[PDB]
């Protein structure tokens, strides 16, 4: 049952690379994980490659134990991209561990307790904006807003997420300047880019109907200040959450103290450490678990942390259909689960990287019950679609 | 006064290797910085590759203005390797700056308080017994201890830091479950450790005689209940400090409110709002900061936050020269300052390296007047010296 | 490099004299600052004439070093007017500083950030009504506030501050308690105010029209109790900020917490330790810094601390050209800058005092380029303005 | 009962000048108090002649109205050296009032309590040390600091205050790094501080006898890390108290926390809303009030806001006679009465200077009855002893 390698492999993903972890066993099983690089993460690569020489000629049964050892040799660097290259290594052993045994992944992590997880089509109409070479059809007004809307409607789905757009100064386009884009590192916000949320939120809705949720996700894009004057303007919307990623437990706190919405966040934190001081704090009603950043089994740590505090977590998830299938199984077995974000816009070749597609149902995932995560890369794929030199960088 | 390019560097340094930023400006103007990945982080230089990249081309002269973009784009995996990619970069622009306006570093950052900075050696007699093929006399008993205590006496250095060794149980070794020599991540301290940190303390207060200050650096090698009973066994001992390194906030000051002895903490920490939980908390009587891998201007703001709540900082110093003379620009102009860390213990080639060795009398530091941090590396030594494929890993 | 003499002038500004520390060095180099003793600041140029005495013979290089030590030799006495004088020499000693190594300001404190500085219209119309001998046109009713405000808008200011005016009670007048005028040391809140300040703010409004953003400012001029009145009279007003001074953390964040609108606070307040308190509360969205009381370096310290809770900075700028070039370049070089104060009414002989005035553009503030703040006080001017024996006292 | 006018005098105090307001009512009746400026405190007289000027024509009985008047006009950059002058001209319409109903001070302040006042003579042995040049006999080393106790004891007086002295490097000498003697600023403390401390310690205790209470003034010479040295050092002596400035309520809380001494502070500060945060911390176990500086109305407010924590006061005296009569006034009216500072060194001329001197009687203060204050500055005698161009600066 020994580790007798750990390699990494990459493709094109359009706008960003798609990672991978392989980790095959002395019996020829093969675990695979999904990780990223471009959401602000250069570097875990070379931590994977790093850790995974510690790996080789350890048992592939004994992954808290590697945790455990990888945890200590990178203490002094821990969190941000050490802790992501010790999740990927831990997702691929997860898998090799499951089908050695010969069960879905979620039968390591304390069985399923529901067959289908709702969703919520994510980055909508977010990548039809920003990505219109790779999804269709393009949205540049607000009529386009409203029917992409529309489409989630007719679709079935019974939620989606948006970011902040600006619309009446010049072509359509995303204010994400909490990345730099544009740069403005103060992250002031103004009249602007109040009067172009409503103006964004009004035509979703309209598009929407009644019976669609609409999510709103500012990212990392102001400070407390702004966030309260984001939430005062958008008093009378009726929205699911607001998602609002902040380094500030006692900040995030003011603002949900102040919030007629839902307020959701902690999509880049990492370990009960990272989440403790914002529960702590009471600093949201919901919390997003990075399950591909922390590692499925870290995360049900995390799971377990915020039930004790009656918090549901929702699942990060914008990434391949491997991701998909890794948040699915934790999402299977979770119990205080919110909802699970998805991306329903997909990449023309992204079918064929994969021997298999999440599947949806009205509005909901069905969870799989094949050996592993429930898909695999294809390397002759992932080759015939070689990676750029992508993401916020 | 642009930045033409940015080049990292390695060579060998025995046990782990030495890493450097190299940042050229279209005048022709090098600036230099040290940067490590051995103490548990692997990845740096990618994270400084891939910033480098949006660097050239922007003024040298903008340290704060890549500081906030490079912040901005790496955001959701901030801290850790990430923020150790941004500080090298810092360091080599501030050394750029430096030089361009024909001013020692401290020139920068306020202009000079004092002269000269007393130093501990530390590692002491740590690395004569870890590494001894690099390092001489060999240390393999309790004499040796005593007679390092005897040599830093004789010497002239008024304080020394050890770490925690075992004596009575085979060959001299060091205990560093923390990092997993030996793995066992309880991290449980048993009457062996206790008993052997006396005996290794008594026998280097006796070398040191009364007016050698001895420091002890626990690293992350217990949890609170086994700092406290360390702290118990070794009350009537004359510390100047007691360094533990946490990621609890409230279990490191319950550890402080029981301590007869100093403590430090805070060598693993990057900026203001990591260490801020600490001091909140009353966690500590002495704030470590590691300039190398924050970047000395952001450590100027750690600094004075410490200097508001009248707590005094020691930088991390435990690499080469240049790491050296990063810190003693730091410790030139900071006025809350503790003490300065330094290696006396030096490898065979290390001064070949650099064009500049620094200079003690009288226990201190001399601080240079040169421009930039006062040393640079030299390219062909770098390449005498191929580095290793080190450190905690 | 030494500093030869630290001498203080004095000039006519209307209702208020200018003042300014004059720093010359060996080399022949001049630095300066501009300070107030007006706004309840009586003693500064008694500070500055004795702290002045200690400086002469040491560096221009060392700020830090004559701050620390001025700091000791004052510490009792510590902030207030102790502070402003350290502050204004602080000033002069950057100003020779730059100039010596032939850079701006900016480039001491890490380089610009920005080109341009988005800026409100401060005093409008408080000047005009309160001043109408010095700036005009002369504001005398309510018809005459809606004017201003429409010249704000037609010269294309994206922002204006205003006070508490009693329109209501015979010949237009400011509402000052807090300041004694009129005396009346409890500082109830009564209908008379509420009204007044809704009729004034209404007329602001109507002239201002949507896009110009409309700050107010209470300054001490109520207790909590009366700043809750305000807020809830004025609850469905859109203010930019409203500005409250206080001593009471607990009180004002108990304003805060109960506030539709921002909340800016702490224009008086000297060094991280009196700003703590406050964030430590919540108490504030907007951090106003007066960098002319506190000097530019001890500021940014200020600035990277409020950066740290996530909170914004204003500088505070209400005096001659050479405090907006000095505020100026500190805005250059804060990423978290909310926005900048200036004073766009000018006295008729302002530009006369100064080599260089301000320039503005679209509503923002072009920073300069010229070695040390960009203006120098113009000796011979100064003297054709002599004093008068001003401000709140 | 209109002031008339409000002058200020200085004169020679050896090392330091002492300052007066002298205060004359339209009856001829004078009001004097004393200040001082040596103490950090430069432009007090600055404050105090502008502040006059608002003063004069308005009732010298209502001396709470002028406070809250001049609290207002300097409200932005109140404490420090603006409440020095406040306080000044508090203590001299005090003075006046009393005179103008016939009757001693302290019967405006609740009547007497006590008929005499414990004292301790202060600066003991330090003024013997520092100033030999006007108190003898001159103390040299560790037999003069005996003999010097002993002498105290001799003369009845109860209990004596020290500072902290370096008797083993070359001349005896005062170690002052808080206020920049030596310019030491991160005001670390070392095994030579710490042993110079025990042999004046146990020199004194030697004199002193058993029955002669011993306190020790740390005044800022530390940060809470030092101090926690410097009182686990000092553990196994008997200290009345040890005192330690400090502005930061947390840390000295922490100190205190830790402290097997009493420990008092609080000198330097003005009005309960400063002493507050010390108080709410459980910060001290004796509170000092400097009347001299805060005026002794508002000190009475003080004395009743510690009173209710169940914390005794003290006064601080440590200038002239005026000053030492001021707060024997304050001390004969306060019920929560720690003890009273006094100099028993006093200077060749000092006698001279005032109609009356304090009395003294078995280690206690007689509280004189003459209307006012009980002694009057002698202008012909100031004018005999011209000022110097002093003490901190």
């Amino acid at each position: 049952l020994k580790v007798v390698s750990v390699d990494t492999l990459c493709c094109d993903a359009g706008w960003r690379n798609y990672h991978f972890v392989k980790l095959t066993t002395d019996e020829g099983i093969v675990g695979w994980s999904e990780f990223d690089e471009g959401f602000g993460s250069p570097g875990v690569t070379a931590v994977i490659e790093q850790l995974g020489k510690r790996l080789v000629g350890a048992s592939v049964m004994e992954h808290e134990r590697f945790f455990a050892e990888a945890y200590c040799l990178t203490r002094p660097a821990t969190g941000g991209v050490v802790s992501e290259g010790i999740g990927a290594i831990e997702n691929a052993l997860l898998d090799a561990k499951a089908k050695t045994l010969n069960v879905p992944c979620y039968e390591l992590l304390g069985g399923k307790l529901r067959d289908r997880v709702p969703v919520y089509w994510s980055h909508c109409p977010t990548w039809r904006i920003n990505h219109p070479k790779f999804f269709g059809p393009p949205v540049t007004d607000l009529d386009g807003v409203k029917r992409t809307a529309e489409e989630a409607r007719e679709r079935q789905f019974r939620a989606i997420k948006t970011n902040i757009f600006i619309h009446d100064d010049g072509p359509l386009h995303a204010w994400r300047p909490g990345f730099a884009v544009p740069f403005q590192p103060a992250l002031n916000v103004d009249r602007k880019v109040l009067r172009n949320l409503r103006a964004h939120l009004e035509a979703l809705r309209d598009g929407a109907g009644p019976d669609v949720e609409i999510l709103l996700d500012l990212n990392f894009n102001a400070k407390p200040e702004g966030y309260l004057k984001i939430l005062r303007e958008l008093a009378d919307f009726d929205l699911f959450w607001v998602e609002i990623d902040s380094y500030s437990p006692q900040g995030l706190a003011y603002v949900r103290n102040h919030s007629p919405h839902p307020i959701s966040s902690c999509e880049t934190l990492f370990g009960i450490r990272e989440f403790k001081p914002f529960f702590d704090a009471n600093a949201v009603d919901v919390a997003i678990v990075d399950t591909i950043w922390n590692g499925v089994w870290q995360s049900m740590k995390i799971a377990a942390f915020a039930d004790a505090h009656d918090i549901n977590v929702a699942p990060h998830n914008f990434y391949g259909h491997l991701c998909t299938m890794i948040n699915a199984n934790f999402a299977a077995a979770v119990p205080n689960l919110r909802i699970m974000e998805t991306d329903i816009d997909r990449l023309a070749w992204e079918d064929e990287l994969f021997t298999h597609a999440p599947e949806y149902q009205n509005g909901e995932l069905i969870i799989p019950d094949r050996p592993g995560w429930g898909t695999d890369p294809v390397e002759e794929a992932i080759l015939a679609h070689p990676p750029k030199v992508g993401g916020l960088l």
